[PDB]
């Protein structure tokens, strides 16, 4: 796998090169990319190719302050755009995102919320919203969960963590908690139940947004304005 070509095909911003280029030397990455291309030739795959790595464009690795792990992208046209949980700005927030935003509002009663679910503002501020599976077949939830994205994304996150001590991780649900296992002595690891509508545990009481900011302050890092 050649970086220049990989970067050009996915419109990846070059600041992420040191964290992603090494993944191209792993033989399994080639297998993953071949399967992804195969899928694209036989299925309507989402999000559009140009958005699969949008997360590399909103901020650089050194700007990342918080990492929020997702599972699979939304599988309906017009929803997913490369960031975990986020939807394009004309889409009413789907249930799990609605649940996340309710907790944000509970944490920050004075937050001026927009009503939309596009998290571009958080991403530009260094909130890395990364799904462990980056693509999906339209109309079939979690359909690409076994093609190999999770190992690739895991590699990137592991490299980011080693390069960047003091990150805050928000691991919501069993899947996120099993896939990502940061050293709790080097990073702030926050766990909660899934904001998924299937969870019978209210996500509205999640105080991670506030806990994260207190942690960043003890490390002399500016806090995140969670309004969106
Ligand atoms: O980018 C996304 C979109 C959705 N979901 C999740 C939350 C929940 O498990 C289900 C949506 O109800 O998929 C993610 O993890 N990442």
């Amino acid at each position: 796998l050649d970086w220049t070509t990989f970067r050009r095909v996915f419109l990846i911003d070059d600041a992420w090169r040191p964290l992603m280029e090494p993944e191209l030397a792993n033989p399994l990455t080639a297998h993953l990319l071949a399967e992804y291309n195969r899928r694209c030739q036989t299925e309507e795959v989402l999000p559009p190719r140009e958005d699969v790595f949008s997360w590399t464009r909103y901020c650089t690795p050194d700007e990342v302050r918080v990492v929020i792990i997702g599972q699979n992208p939304y599988h309906h046209p017009g929803q997913a755009h490369g960031l975990a949980f986020s939807v394009r700005a004309n889409v009413p927030p789907p249930p799990s995102l609605r649940n996340v935003l309710a907790a944000v509002k509970n944490c920050y009663p004075e937050a001026r919320m927009s009503g939309h679910g596009c998290l571009e503002k958080w991403a530009r501020d260094g909130v890395l919203l990364l799904n462990t599976t980056l693509t999906v077949k339209r109309g079939a939830a979690a359909s690409h969960s076994r093609i190999g994205w999770d190992r690739f994304v895991g590699g990137v996150i592991r490299r980011l963590a080693a390069r960047r001590p003091g990150l805050v991780f928000m691991l919501w649900g069993t899947h996120a908690q099993n896939a990502i296992r940061p050293d709790p002595r080097v990073h702030c690891v926050l766990k909660f139940s899934n904001p998924s509508p299937l969870s019978k545990v209210p996500f509205g009481t999640c105080q991670h947004f506030l806990v994260a900011n207190r942690y960043l302050e003890t490390r002399s890092i500016s806090p995140i304005d969670w309004s969106v």
